[PDB]
């Protein structure tokens, strides 16, 4: 099979003791794969096995003291569960919350290695906990470890350290950790489109900005797309990839592309308030099909709606499969807002960029 998929059923062991309808649940992994069990779409890919990353493979973008913090969490009593948890930004931690985004991260690094290799021409990640937010010395956002960032370098391990990789993040939240970790580097082209809204929209940030395009030579590495004031759907998103994602990441010319694949900016998201559907994000997906010779993995980071979730990446797998791609209306007029977010975004980045020149 051409498409990759790995799922494994222990990463639903981490939940929350204090809060069990806490929206990152554990059945968000288990109904997504049920839900390519029931469109057949599992047996249409080659399954990879879930691994645990090492502790070598976490020191790629995290630092020891934050590695041994978080392992230590794996024998805690409860009360010291929730003191810990207690002192980050939105985090719970269980005893199985170590292991869980170990096994998020190797899954991940599975499924990168089959595409390298060339077994897989792409792939999908089913896997929790998130990672996006998670930073070099901190968890963050209900995510421990920066599976993605992670996965970036730990392709680069395997062919050369300066691979040119693409992180395209849709996530409906600023992959925070991702940007940071990425700052300074030219190897990794991070490129995120986010709900901003001043900085009222988690994370809080300003580093969410259009305005940080990264440091030094990562300068024009890093790409903000920000929304704010309204409800953004598919004309915004099919128009941010046509004048920004594409334009720039064709430049780049990845030869891996990542993408942070959240689902809350779906319709029906509690956390999201936005509207892309199931044939948007095909859309978006047999976009970045065409770069890197199609060498895509899709890794789940956020979305709550259970059914919103497993019906929007099922349509992804669907997509990385082959599938015929949706014709969605790309004259819908977009939200006034948003042509002043894509307009910043141009203006900020087209003196890095020829395309956009
Ligand atoms: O999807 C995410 C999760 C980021 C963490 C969001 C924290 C703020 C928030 O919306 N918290 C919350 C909302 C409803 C119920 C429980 C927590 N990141 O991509
Ligand atoms: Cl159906
Ligand atoms: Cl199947
Ligand atoms: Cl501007
Ligand atoms: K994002
Ligand atoms: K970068
Ligand atoms: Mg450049
Ligand atoms: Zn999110």
């Amino acid at each position: 099979p051409i498409t990759g998929l790995v799922y494994d059923q222990r990463m639903m062991l981490h939940h929350n003791m204090w809060d069990s309808h806490h929206p990152e649940l554990p059945q968000r992994i288990s109904r997504i794969f049920s839900r390519h069990e029931e469109l057949r779409l599992l047996s249409r890919c080659h399954r990879i096995p879930a691994r645990l990353a090492t502790e070598e493979e976490l020191a790629l973008c995290h630092s020891s003291k934050h590695i041994s913090i978080i392992k230590s969490s794996e024998h805690m009593k409860p009360r010291d569960l929730n003191r810990l948890g207690d002192e980050y930004n939105s985090i719970f931690i269980s005893n199985e919350s170590y292991t869980c985004a170990l096994l998020a991260a190797g899954s991940c690094f599975n499924s990168a290695q089959a595409i390298l290799t060339g077994q897989v021409r792409n792939a999908v990640a089913i896997v929790r906990p998130p990672g996006h937010h998670a930073e070099k010395d901190t968890a963050c956002g209900f995510c421990f470890f920066n599976t993605a960032a992670l996965t970036a370098r730990y392709a680069q391990s395997i062919t050369r350290e300066s691979l040119r990789v693409l992180i395209v993040d849709w996530d409906v939240h600023h992959g925070n950790g991702t940007q940071h970790i990425f700052e300074e580097d030219d190897s990794v082209l991070y490129i995120s489109l986010h709900r901003y809204e001043d900085g009222a929209f988690f994370p809080n940030s300003e580093d969410a900005n259009y305005d940080k395009v990264g440091l030094g030579k990562g300068r024009g590495y890093n790409v903000n797309i920000p929304w704010n004031g309204g409800k953004m759907g598919d004309p915004e998103y099919m128009a941010a990839f046509h004048h920004l994602v594409m334009p720039i990441a064709r430049e780049f010319a990845p030869e891996l592309v990542l993408v942070s694949a959240g689902f809350d900016a779906a319709r029906g998201d509690p956390l999201g308030g936005f509207q892309v559907t199931p044939e948007g994000y095909a859309h978006l997906t047999h976009q970045l099909m065409s770069l890197a010779a199609g060498r895509v993995l899709i890794i789940l980071e956020g979305g709550y709606n259970l059914t919103s979730i497993s019906e929007s990446m099922s349509m992804c797998t669907s997509m990385l499969l082959g599938d015929s791609p949706p014709s969605l209306d790309h004259l819908t007029p977009l939200k006034t807002s948003a042509t002043v977010s894509i307009n910043n975004v141009l203006r900020a980045h087209a003196p890095f960029w020829s395309s956009l020149r």
